[PDB]
Order: C-alpha cells, then sequence, then structure tokens
C-alpha cells in the first residue's frame, strides 16, 4: 500500500479532530498527493496549520459547498487543472440542523431532512460524476457512513435516514461507474469525539456502550479510519466495490 | 376479519395501481377504507374504482405528499370525517422518468430531491400526522421494491430513496414503537403498473423472476395486499420494522 | 381461516413452548393438527395440552429428528392416517448446557455438530419427507433466533446452528418453490419457556428487549403463533425464503 | 502494507490455483514468514514445488486434516515450538461431496451435511482455539466464504448452508475473541478456477454471469483475495473483526 504519484482529493476536513484529517495523516504518511478541499472559512485556516504537520510541499486548497452544483463543477474542474488527473476522492462530508439529532424523528420538518440528504449523500453522486472528469484510467472514491445508516440508533434520527440513501448511493455508483473502472465504497466509523458528533444527541452514551459491548472493548480512532481508507483507495482492494467495510471495533457484527 | 377497522390507502391512480390491491382485499376482509389521491382529475377515476368495492360509502380525499399543508389538513379533515383509524398504508413514490434509466451518476439535484420528498419523507410526515388519528396504537405499512437493498439496474434514482425509505420504516418504528404504533415495508416483486411504464427494463425484470425466483412465477397486486392485511391487522402484533419480501423468493437468492 | 387444512407441529414440550403457541392459534382458525414429539415426558404433556383444543384427534407421532428411519416412517405413518396436509411447523433444537455459555471457541465438536444436526439439518430431511405429503404445495415454517444473525453472548453454537437454519430456509425455498412449497422462518424474540431455562443471561436479556425495543415489551408464544398462521396460509404466498422477526422490533435496532 | 518480523499460518494450499497460494504470494511478497498447513500427501508435494516460486528462505510444512482434534491441537503445538508466536492464521478450507453440489439441496443427506459443516465450518472454531495459544499479545484470523451462504444460489446446495455457518462461526469468533485482541473475519471471494470448483455444479455459467452482470464487468483472481488478505491479516484493519470483505468485483451489490 505504498502511493507515491498517487493524488487523492480530501473533502471535509474541518480541524484536527476530523475523520478525514485522519485519512489525511495516513495517507500522506504514505506518500500520496493530496489536495484538500473545505466549505467555511474557519475549515482552510485550520488546513493552513495542519499541513505543518504533514510532508505535502504545497498546499491545494478548493472551497467547495457541496450544495452548489457550480462549486462542486468548478471545484473539480480547478483541482483537474492545477494537479491533472487524480487516484481517487474521500468523501467525509455530512451536515443536519441540531433539532434533528435528538428526540423524535417522527417530527423531522421536510427543510431538515431534505437538507440532510442533499449534503449527506446527493453530494457524492454530483463529486462522484465530476471526479469522473479525472479518473479517465479508474479510480476510487470512498465515503463515511455510521452504521445508524443500517439500524434504527436513537436519536440519529435524520442522520441515519441520510446514511441508508448515502450508504444505496455507493451501490449504485459502484455499478454505473464500475464498467470504468471506478470502485467507490463506503466505511461505517465507529463514534469518534469531532466537531460534529458534539452535535448529536446521546453521543456519550454510545462511546462508552462500545467500549462495554463491542468485541475489542475500545473505540475507534480518526488513524484506524484512515488506515482502512488507504486500503479502500490503493490497488489492494482492486476487487472490492459496493463494499461497506465497519471500522467499528466489531459492534456491527453483535446484538 | 377486519370489521370495525378503517385504513386510509395513499396511492391509487388506476385499477392495476399496488393499493388497490390492498383495497380489494382489506375491503373484502370487512374494513372501512378512506382513500388519497394526488391531482383532482383522478378524482372521477377512483370513483369509478370504488365501484367495485363494498364500502357503502366513499371517502376521498386530495393529498399531494409535496405540501405539509395538504397532509396536515387533509388528516385532520378524515379525523373530522371518520374518527380514529387502525393504519395506513402508504403506496406512493416518483422520480423523473430520465433518472430511471441511463446513468445514475448523471442524476440532477433536482431530481434526486424530488424523489427522497416524495418516496421517503412522505411517509414520516403522513405517520406524524396520522399518529394524532391513533391514540391506542395502529400500523402503518409502506411498500418497496428490492432496489433499495441492491443496486439494480435501471432503478437508479428510485433506488436510493427506497433506501431511503426502508431505513424511514425503522426510525419511525423506534420512535413510533412505544405509542403502539408498527411500522413496517412490504417489498413487492415487480407488477405491471402505471408508474412501471417509466422504468427502463421493467418486463425484462418480469421476465427475469419467471426464470430465476424459487416459485418461478411472478406476484401480483392481490398477493401484495395479503400480506398488507397482515401487517395491518393484529396478527403481526410484536414485527415492527421489518421489511416483508412479497416477490416470489427472488430476494433470497443470487 | 385454516379450516379443511392439516398442519404438523413439531416440538412440543409442554405449556410453555413456542409451538403450543402456534398450536392454539391454528386450532382456533380451524386446522386439524398432528403433533410429533420425542421425549415420553412431551407426549405425556401432549395428550393433557389437547383437552384445551378442539382437536377431536390425538394424532401423536414419536420423531426423534436425530434419527433418519423415524422421521422417514413417521411422515409415512402421518400420510397413511390423515393424508395430505398443508404444512408443517419446525419448532425443534438442541445444544448441551456447556456450550450455551463462557467461550465459544471453547465448543467441541461434537457439541457443534449436535447443535447442527438437531436443530438445522433436521430441517432438511423433514421436509424432504413432508413434501412427500403435498403434491399440491404447502408451507414450511421454522423458528429461528436473531443470535442466527448477530453475535449474542452466550447463545455461542446455537447462534451458529441459526445461520446454518436459516440458510436451510433458503436453499428449501429455492429447490422447493417449483413445487409450490413455501419455506418461510419466524424469528422470535426471547421467551421463557423450558430450553431458555438453559441459555446463560437469559434473563439479562429479557429485561433488556423492555427497555429497549421498539415496542418496549416482550413478545409471547401466541405472538409467533399468529406469525405462524399467516406463513403457513395463503395470505402469505408470494413470500418464501422470507425470516420474519416477532421481536417487537429489536432486530431494527442498534 | 509491511509485514517483516510477522508470521502467518496458511491453511488449504492444494496447487498453483489454491485461492490460500494467493494469499500466500502477496504475504511472501510482502515480507512476511509462512507456515503451511496441509491434509493429502499430494498438496504437500505441490507445496514443495510451489515453495522455490517465494521468498521463504525456509519450508514449514504440517500435515493437519481439521477432522482431526489432535491433529490441530498437535499441529499448532508444535507451530510453536517450531517458528515461536504467530500474528495470524489464513483458513482456506472446505469440503462437500460431490453428490451434494448439484440437483436438489432437499435431497442431501445428514452424513453429507454434517461433514460439510465439521470441515468447512467446525474447523475454524478449533483452529482459532488453537491458534490463540501463539497470539498471547493478539493478532488476525481470516476465514474464506461464499456468497452462496448469504443467498441461496442454484447447486451451491449444502455448501452454501456450510458458508452460513462459517459466517456466524467468524462472529461469534469475534465476540469472544476480540478482548484478546484477536480480530477474526471473512473473504467472501468471487468465483475462481480451482481444484474445488471444478466439483461444484454450474460453476463455469457462473463465472460467465459475473462478467456480464458485476460491477466490474470482469471475474476476480486468487491474487485480489490475497491483496485483501494482507489487509485483513495486518495493522491496516485494526478496528475492523467479525467483518465479512466481498472480494468479487462487486456482484454482491446488484440484483
Ligand atoms: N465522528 C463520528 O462518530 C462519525 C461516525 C461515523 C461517520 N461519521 C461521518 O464522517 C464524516 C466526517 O464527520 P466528522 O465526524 O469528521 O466531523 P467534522 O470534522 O465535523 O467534519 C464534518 C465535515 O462536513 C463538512 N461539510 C458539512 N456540510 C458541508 C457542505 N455543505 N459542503 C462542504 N462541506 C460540508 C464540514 O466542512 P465545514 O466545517 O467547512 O462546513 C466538515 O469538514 C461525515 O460523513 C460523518 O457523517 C462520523
Ligand atoms: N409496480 C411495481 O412493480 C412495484 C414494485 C415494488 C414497489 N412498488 C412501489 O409500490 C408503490 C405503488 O406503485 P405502483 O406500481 O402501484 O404505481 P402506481 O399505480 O402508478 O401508483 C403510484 C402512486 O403514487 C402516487 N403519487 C406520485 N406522486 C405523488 C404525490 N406527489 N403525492 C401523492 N401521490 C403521489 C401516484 O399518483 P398519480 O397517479 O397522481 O401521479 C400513484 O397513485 C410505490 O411506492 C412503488 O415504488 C412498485
Ligand atoms: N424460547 C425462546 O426465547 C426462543 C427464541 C427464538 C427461537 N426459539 C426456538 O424455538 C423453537 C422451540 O423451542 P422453545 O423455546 O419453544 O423450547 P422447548 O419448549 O424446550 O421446545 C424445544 C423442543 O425441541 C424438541 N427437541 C429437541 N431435540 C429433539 C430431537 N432430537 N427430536 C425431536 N424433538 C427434539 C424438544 O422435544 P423433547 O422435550 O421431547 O426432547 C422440545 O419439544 C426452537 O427452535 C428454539 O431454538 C426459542
Ligand atoms: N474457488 C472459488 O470460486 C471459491 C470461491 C469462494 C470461496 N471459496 C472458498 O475458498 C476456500 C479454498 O478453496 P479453493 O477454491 O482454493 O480450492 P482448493 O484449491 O481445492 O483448496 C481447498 C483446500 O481444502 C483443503 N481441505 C479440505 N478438507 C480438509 C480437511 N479435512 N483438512 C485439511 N484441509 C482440508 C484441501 O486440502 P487437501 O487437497 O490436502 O485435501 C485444499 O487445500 C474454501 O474455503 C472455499 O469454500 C472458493
Ligand atoms: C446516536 C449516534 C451516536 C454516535 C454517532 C456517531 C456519529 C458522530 C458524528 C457524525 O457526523 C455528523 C453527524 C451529524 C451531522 C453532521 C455530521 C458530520 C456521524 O455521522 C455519526
Ligand atoms: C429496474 C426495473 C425493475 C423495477 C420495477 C419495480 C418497480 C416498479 C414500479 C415502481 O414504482 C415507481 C417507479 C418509478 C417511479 C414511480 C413509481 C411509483 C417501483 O418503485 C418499482
Ligand atoms: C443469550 C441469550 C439469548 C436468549 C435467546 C432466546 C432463545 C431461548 C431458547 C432457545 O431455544 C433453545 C436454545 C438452546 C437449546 C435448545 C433450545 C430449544 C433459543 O433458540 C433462543
Ligand atoms: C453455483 C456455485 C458458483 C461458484 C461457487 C464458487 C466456489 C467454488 C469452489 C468452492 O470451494 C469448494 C466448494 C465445494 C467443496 C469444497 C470447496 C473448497 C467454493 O466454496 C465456492
Ligand atoms: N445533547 C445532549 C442531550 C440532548 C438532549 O437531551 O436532547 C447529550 O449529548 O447528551
Ligand atoms: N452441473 C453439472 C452438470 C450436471 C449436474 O451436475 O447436474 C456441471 O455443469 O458440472
Amino acid at each position: 500500500v505504498n502511493l507515491e504519484n498517487k493524488t487523492y482529493v480530501i473533502m471535509g476536513i474541518a480541524n484536527k479532530r476530523s475523520i478525514a484529517f485522519g485519512v489525511a495523516k495516513v495517507l500522506d504518511q504514505l506518500g500520496a498527493k493530496l489536495v484538500f478541499t473545505y466549505r467555511k472559512e474557519r475549515s482552510r485556516k485550520e488546513l493552513e496549520k495542519l499541513l505543518e504537520q504533514l510532508n505535502q510541499p504545497e498546499a491545494h486548497l478548493y472551497q467547495i459547498d457541496v450544495q452548489s452544483d457550480e462549486e462542486v463543477i468548478n471545484g473539480f474542474e480547478q483541482i483537474g487543472k492545477d494537479v491533472g488527473n487524480i487516484d481517487g476522492v474521500y468523501h467525509s462530508i455530512a451536515f443536519a440542523n441540531m433539532e434533528d439529532l435528538r428526540g423524535r424523528f417522527s417530527e423531522t420538518s421536510r427543510e431538515g431532512f431534505l437538507l440532510a440528504q442533499d449534503i449527506s449523500s446527493y453530494s457524492l453522486t454530483i463529486v462522484a460524476h465530476e471526479a469522473k472528469k479525472l479518473m479517465p484510467e479508474g479510480g476510487s472514491i470512498v465515503a463515511t457512513t455510521y452504521l445508524g445508516g443500517e439500524f434504527a440508533v436513537q436519536n440519529y434520527n435524520v442522520m441515519g435516514v441520510a446514511k441508508a440513501s448515502l450508504e444505496a448511493n455507493v451501490k449504485y455508483l459502484a455499478l454505473d461507474l464500475g464498467p470504468d473502472n471506478i470502485r467507490v465504497n463506503a466505511i461505517s466509523a465507529g463514534p469518534i469525539r469531532t466537531l460534529s458528533a458534539k452535535g448529536v444527541g446521546g453521543f456519550n452514551t454510545i462511546l462508552k456502550e462500545i467500549e462495554e459491548r463491542a468485541p475489542l472493548k475500545r473505540n475507534v480512532d480518526q488513524v484506524e479510519v484512515g488506515k482502512t481508507a488507504a486500503y479502500l483507495l490503493s490497488d489492494l482492494s482492486s476487487g472490492v466495490t459496493g463494499e461497506n467495510i465497519h471500522v467499528d471495533s466489531g459492534f456491527h457484527a453483535i446484538k
């Protein structure tokens, strides 16, 4: 799994705790050229500071709000002109309003539901469509999901239905872009203390339950997600597509 | 037997709708039925279909599930007209034709979100509003297709919206369970319907089921309706967050 | 309504047996019933339980599913006594107590194969023999537990034997489907039975269904029986290779 | 990856076409010390020959018929006396009578059913129990499975039910050995022309269905199972246990 002369776009670093910073640390350490995309200017600033700890000899940062067709279209188009063709995309992007991450699911608003869908699932489809233009030779696209896409986990509410959508999106992209030699997979990460986690009702309780009940008796970290991301983005996984790998201490396997 | 029971059936379009299959079965079993339809020029059509049921009176309500107000005002009116209900059969989906063929990666945002809105989110709001009519509990059933568990060529955007619907069923089942409201899906094999003409490669799937499914035949709307009767009745007490395949066994094989 | 239907119910030991839950339901629905047992004591309990049912005749056959001879001869006798049947409810499993606690990695070969034989293989041979009494088609149902889909502390060797049973259902569905025989499983939530008294941590899992499952209560034998009636009747035509969870929704959550 | 100073035990090489031999080329290339176990004298002979193709400075071969408790016990015990502690085990062992891999599954005999369970599933339980003693600090155990374990595939008949069993066996083993830091996982390989495949009814008609229908539109090979084995056997996959990775061109994902 050595990746020199590989280029990967990582979407969704906000700070040093971001899962996508785990991927980045692991890919960068394996010698890959990286390009980063962000939404808030605070994320770019965090990216500028975190690039000091990476080996990247230059900073490729692109502002892409995935709610914008044109910002995605022109973002990847630009990445293509700056660095040429890419080997894959790590997609670490999701959003839901805080109302919608606690209390009663049946009370979700249309606007809150569609917002979570647009950012957390559909952004993958359009990223894939635009990213494919930079992978004339094939490549690898990995999204980040959560077990709550597969089962009804208390509080995760609108995001779980967005992750269900995301997971199917992976399969349909896998089928569609398969003949083009682009593999499309997901990582189902265990719960990890991140900026966005602070918004999920009951997140602390779940951390403690993994540690008590999951087979490895411990929580996972971002580097662990990065290690599997390296596998999925590299040749090591050449016959794997439409797959969902649980990086979660075995929790998905137990009841 | 379903005498003294009342269900709302959403999604009848013509003689061939899956929902009319459910209608015939529940009607036969003695339930009171209320029907919702999307557009006002399909009211007269619904009115003709009802001539074949033993419904003393025709309870029809226009609801486009794309509007909160229509869902909210619709279900309120149902409550004023008929009282508490025992359950809802949801049989509603939509996607634009150009997204049910060709390359899934080329789906527009508008088309992806439209499908989610109508085929998935509609269950949430319907469940919220229908709950108000079920103080002592009841049963809600949605219609899915196997393409929300696996990628099926051409089903495309609808497949992602069914994955979403099927999650929706589980989250509603978790939320609504303490209120004694069960939420399930039926996963129907392919059936010749008005909407099915819109899906690329449909006939080819009809043929495959016959060759490859364990029962070596296709299912019909009335078979979906018999499983609906079970899900909608006390017979399926204890069963919630479930997806039952009514598909000649196709889901189990590969 | 199951008048003029005949079902074989395998594996009642006492009034707490899941299959007696099945028995009462099909009995209420009008079916003729035939019971098979292994232990002398079970026959005795059956003779006495039959006073609670409307069966005017005791159809009691000793069939230890560890013996081919007994299964074959039993089903043949059953054919001679009552004729063709419409389905079989299989409610049989066994493992040693030592294999239902402490560490799965320590399971003996003998213990492992014992559980497979009795708890999984038994359905294949039953299906084969039962087939002969179903020239027209029928329905076969086996009873599984969620521990065959996920690792559940303590269920151990039985979880592997249930994973095997659930597969068995799928392959039997595939094989027998063109003969119009459906094969399905019911996955029951935990229920205080004689056998359950041997599973380590059974009480603890009982309580946490109450706490965590969508319906926040446990299920009972009669609720399994009502789904059995669904699966064993024409209501579930179209449905095969299926696994229906009668478990208050516990399967859908995490 | 990189696997110097790791030792892996590979069970079930018969000839050059064996899936486990793909595993073996990949771990060998990656620096690993390899120990091999076999049943038939022929398999040992093939192994001595195929060993010239590898970097292994030393042949470590052990006859273990997994139908024999004392052979598994004594084999692992002796492996540990010879090479010390190991980092994991690759299990590539299954068996059924031909009788039982065509025509009607309802006709399967008891003795053939139990035979397929014994070799194809139980063997893992005991292998893991014995392998554990050589992994005081933890390690990785991978077994090999097939989609016919998740779905009724025509003809795979009794082997499907033993794969269902093998796959639950992996989950129960993960929950149990997790606190010992031992991970347990499955590879679900697509159809690969091997000695044993020659005995499965209709195997060629599936090979061609994968090509026409699987997302990647091609079949996979023993080396692709190998490269996922290396991921699963290494620290790359820390946090993954109780998992089933489909290495099958995405066929598991479509209908
Ligand atoms: N931590 C966990 O337990 C957990 C578990 C499983 C999966 N995940 C998934 O992992 C991924 C990363 O989340 P995280 O936990 O690492 O949290 P995070 O560090 O807070 O990252 C979330 C990211 O989403 C980006 N984002 C949100 N909306 C966007 C938009 N419209 N356009 C572009 N970027 C947008 C944010 O960028 P800006 O800040 O610049 O807006 C941020 O970088 C998500 O898909 C999440 O669902 C998290
Ligand atoms: N037919 C199959 O092979 C198959 C298989 C599995 C699952 N399903 C599912 O079964 C359900 C019923 O489909 P069907 O095949 O019976 O098709 P159908 O007869 O054409 O019915 C679909 C219904 O959805 C309604 N609908 C569409 N948009 C709506 C909206 N915005 N508000 C309210 N109603 C709306 C349609 O109304 P209008 O006529 O007014 O447009 C129609 O009544 C769907 O959920 C479908 O996904 C179908
Ligand atoms: N109780 C639960 O929470 C639970 C949950 C999910 C699934 N299940 C399943 O439900 C089914 C019924 O079990 P249960 O809990 O109702 O327990 P039960 O009342 O103890 O029934 C078990 C039955 O298996 C029979 N049996 C065992 N080995 C046999 C053999 N070799 N030949 C013929 N019969 C044999 C027993 O007969 P004898 O007494 O005559 O030996 C007994 O009638 C089993 O599949 C069990 O795994 C139970
Ligand atoms: N090839 C495929 O398309 C395919 C696809 C998915 C999964 N698989 C799985 O892949 C694994 C490897 O099979 P393969 O295709 O590589 O075929 P293979 O080359 O024939 O290997 C099968 C191995 O099983 C060993 N074996 C059988 N019974 C044994 C016993 N009782 N004790 C010790 N070893 C025993 C054989 O050893 P001896 O020759 O010495 O008896 C042989 O090395 C199996 O688990 C199979 O189910 C194969
Ligand atoms: C009850 C659930 C407890 C564990 C949650 C794990 C988790 C934590 C963070 C996640 O990311 C987001 C969640 C909501 C909105 C935005 C993001 C990125 C996320 O997707 C999942
Ligand atoms: C790939 C071809 C096989 C799939 C046909 C099954 C099917 C048929 C009709 C369905 O209903 C709709 C489909 C598209 C748009 C709207 C509806 C209601 C539907 O959801 C599913
Ligand atoms: C970890 C505890 C989880 C509770 C499991 C519920 C249960 C109870 C009884 C069951 O039946 C048997 C179990 C072992 C042996 C024999 C039978 C019939 C059974 O199969 C399942
Ligand atoms: C209809 C089936 C289509 C192809 C199945 C692929 C396959 C091929 C060989 C396999 O290995 C065995 C099969 C039977 C007995 C023993 C082994 C090792 C095996 O386990 C799986
Ligand atoms: N967000 C709080 C709980 C919020 C609530 O009670 O809804 C937590 O992390 O526990
Ligand atoms: N299935 C066999 C031919 C006949 C049979 O096995 O029933 C094969 O293709 O090898």
